[PDB]
């Protein structure tokens, strides 16, 4: 069975006195990391300062890592740099990214490629806008967006797959867990066609739409979806909750 | 003016290495108060090297958001790095301007965060090759400083980087006579835009390639206040690139 993944994507948020907060509320819930995989992540910044606070029991990794290795690349963490420093996961090929840093599909490819090659695991993600859905074009969209990096998976505990409904984000729809799943099937599919029936058992697909208090549960409940990349809601201490439906 | 000497140690690094390297550093006796030094470590490196490196150094990190805090993955805020005391920000240099597709703009309005958050901004520019070749320089270095110069308000707080990228990655050299003239031409840019007072303030340095035999030719030039120090600020030897500048 496929061991369950929720992850808290901090993004750009968070003070010294906040985290201090938010991870003492987060280290009073009780849960086996072998059954279950809970990972943030903080501001790099915010690093080394919330890998102190938080339990063992939690994971952490960074919001982005270069597409380039050690070198003359300023501004740039590579993966030979976050292996150094025992940081586990990296996200990878998130919509904020690809909307305001011009993060295209063959740089997912590349940043996998060397967060690979570095033993990191990564939390790669995709999704299609409103205007694609509408011309009902989502499945055309995200098998262009998977097959840009999933032949690189060598293990398939190592690469966390991230749907992201950009059609429901920001626009004023909102996706059911049904909606989800029925991408979450396709995505599964696309990875059994071109890796195997075994590789695509064993891979988490992750929900990464508004998910919160109240739908989590609905969420997590189907069949394909295995987690969820939380944003707004990881901000909080009811975030223990969206904890407690995986568990 | 007070000298200004630092260290972007770009994409480099491990904990040792860091550790080994701050160490050396920690040998150099210098005052503080006469002249500054920065070292700009990654990131992910900031909090170990803030903690090895003694007072007498200054720190910061090699790029800072145009965003402020808010649904930005992978941006760090001006924000942010207010709350966690980091003192200095390289913006605008040349390798996110060539890989990342920053342009002015984006320099301007990260220079109004940094700003804002009571940051110090280390503000890159430059021309390359094609631009100097066709005699470009002025022209594209003007438009450059003139993206951002009006929003300084501390001309102790903002300084600002030349980079000669026609000499970087090419195979041309820049000479210490080369580099002080377009100093020289930026500090009258900033006298037209902001003042007389304000120009004979601001630090100017030299962002090319820095190294323990031509750093006393390139500071002992007027117009140049010091140096953005790349691959020699990550041997031991960038002490004798700080002790040219005392």
């Amino acid at each position: 069975a496929r061991k369950y993944f929720v992850a808290a994507n901090w993004k750009c948020n968070g003070t010294l006195e906040s985290i201090k907060s938010l991870t003492n509320s987060f280290n009073n819930l009780d849960f086996d990391p072998s059954k279950l995989d809970v990972v943030v992540f903080p501001v790099s910044v915010h690093y080394d300062h919330t890998r102190k606070l938080l339990q063992s029991k939690f994971s952490t990794g960074i919001q982005n890592v270069s597409k380039f290795g050690n070198g003359s690349y300023t501004g740039e963490v590579s993966a030979e740099i976050a292996k150094d420093l025992n940081i586990e996961y990296v996200i990878i090929g998130h919509s904020e990214r690809r909307k305001y840093f011009h993060e295209t599909d063959e740089d997912v490819r590349e940043k996998l490629q060397a967060s690979l090659k570095n033993n990191l695991k990564a939390v790669v993600c995709f999704g299609e806008s409103l205007e694609q859905r509408e011309q009902n074009k989502t499945i055309e969209v995200i098998t262009k967006q998977v097959k840009a990096f999933v032949d690189l998976i060598d293990n398939f505990d190592n690469v966390i797959l991230v749907y992201e409904p950009l059609w429901a984000i920001g626009t004023g729809k909102t996706a059911t867990p049904e909606q989800a799943q029925l991408v979450h099937k396709e995505i599964r599919k696309i990875v059994k066609d071109t890796c195997g029936e075994k590789q695509a058992n064993q891979i988490r697909i992750l929900y990464g739409g508004s998910v919160n208090t109240e739908n989590c549960s609905s969420l997590i409940q189907q069949e394909d979806i295995d987690g969820f990349l939380v944003g707004n809601a990881s901000l909080k201490e009811s975030f223990v909750d969206i904890i407690k439906s995986a568990m």
